[PDB]
């Protein structure tokens, strides 16, 4: 596992890995406590990296397949950012994939944060939520349709990229962060690093760091 920071200009420190559960979150009980009702022992080496990164609002790049525990990376510090619809949004790929980020979501969910998961309905997002899960497909339809308001979400995930370039998504992604705003952060994932998908990268984020298992 090596990390990096790939801003332009003067490189800065990389924040020093939390190792344990209670190094990240000490500072948010809730999350802690809802981290030791599930009972896991402790952090993959990627939580330990990608953790401390975002928290400090850094734009974070993860370059790791399936069974590292990419998902819990970014999810987790965006339950933080949480605490005007959805705060955070997380672009997936394909339905199976959704519907995992989603479990993981519901299975570590405290302070009443609610999720929804979407995929190729409208009424659950016209009521109160947190968190979109959304393959770019629906979500694009249903922005068009004027069922989402996305002008709340600050933190983004953009869950395998060099899928969604596969799958040529990059059109109805670029329209959906159009609506998001600005001034936000922004984690992405992939299993692959070739310069397409460094091109994207930089797309979406501003002077990100990486990771790399
Ligand atoms: N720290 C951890 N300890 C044990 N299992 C984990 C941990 N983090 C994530 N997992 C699980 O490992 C599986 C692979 O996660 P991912 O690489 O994010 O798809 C998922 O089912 C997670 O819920
Ligand atoms: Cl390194």
């Amino acid at each position: 596992m090596t990390c990096d920071d790939l801003k332009s200009g003067e490189k800065r420190l990389i924040p020093k890995p939390t190792c344990r559960f209670k190094d990240a979150f000490q500072q948010y009980p809730d999350l802690l406590k809802s981290i030791i009702r599930v009972g896991i022992l402790k952090p993959t080496p990627i939580q330990s990296q990608a953790w401390p990164i975002i928290l400090q609002g850094i734009d974070l790049i993860v370059v790791a397949q399936t069974g590292t525990g990419k998902t819990l990376s970014y999810l987790m510090p965006g339950f933080i950012h949480l605490d005007n619809g959805p705060g955070m949004l997380v672009l997936t790929p394909t339905r199976e994939l959704a519907l995992h980020v989603e479990a993981e979501c519901s299975k570590y969910s405290y302070k009443g944060l609610k999720s929804i998961c979407i995929y190729g309905q409208i009424e659950d997002i016209s009521k109160g939520v947190d968190i979109i899960i959304a393959t770019p497909g629906r979500l694009n339809d249903l922005q068009m349709n004027n069922s989402v308001n996305l002008r709340s979400i600050t933190y983004l995930v953009i869950d395998e990229a060099d899928k969604m370039l596969d799958m040529e998504f990059e059109p109805q992604i670029r329209k959906i962060l159009l609506d998001v705003r600005p001034d936000r952060q922004t984690v992405m994932t992939s299993a692959t690093w070739p310069d397409t998908v460094r091109q994207l990268a930089l797309s979406y984020l501003k002077d990100p760091m990486i990771v790399y298992v």
